[PDB]
């Protein structure tokens, strides 16, 4: 079996964050569907310095290069952003403005977001999904959207979200043709 390279992009501007907690909950259950995997994180909240210094892919700062390569070489991408101005954060977007635009074609992508309100639940399908559709990535059908009520501080605490995570993982296992049994 091939080790599946999983890269997790957390778009929060600050740490700790509910978006991070949502991504952790997903990541924690990932080994139940993938027999071999390496999981790596790209956390915007720690990259503001490297991000500012990077205006083109080929000229990106040496310290951002590892994060870009990881995304560009991932077998599976999990992405999450809190909702800002009814979309993902601009710094999360700046990251993807640098990511090679041929590199994600056909790559499975899980979309996730956290918001202050349910009113922006459509950000998943009208903002995050189109972003990854530009890359022609294989966005997976079930996106995660959790508003503030789903969390205890920054930890996911909502049984309905834990269940939807399991449905996401069903689709991850199916995509990698992992013989369906857990
Ligand atoms: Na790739």
């Amino acid at each position: 079996a091939r080790v599946i390279r999983v890269v997790v992009v957390s778009g929060s501007l600050r740490a700790p964050s509910r978006t991070h907690g949502l991504l952790q909950a997903l990541v924690e259950r990932l080994p139940a569907v993938l027999p071999k995997l390496e999981v790596h994180w790209v956390r915007i909240a720690e990259l503001s310095a490297s991000l500012a210094g990077s205006l083109e892919r080929d000229s990106a700062s040496a310290d951002l290069q590892p994060h870009l390569q990881a995304i560009e070489q991932a077998d599976l991408l999990l992405v999450g952003s809190p909702v800002y101005r009814a979309s993902y954060t601009g710094l999360f977007k700046h990251l993807f403005d640098l990511v090679d635009h041929q590199s994600l074609k056909g790559v499975p992508v899980v979309l996730a977001a956290t918001g202050g309100s349910e009113r922006h639940a459509l950000m998943i399908d009208h903002q995050l999904r189109p972003l990854f559709a530009f890359f022609q990535a294989h966005t997976l059908p079930y996106g995660l959207y959790a508003s503030v009520e789903s969390f205890d501080d920054q930890r996911l605490a909502d049984p309905a979200q834990f269940e939807r995570i399991e449905r996401v993982l069903d689709t991850v296992g199916a995509f990698f043709h992992i013989p369906v049994a857990r």
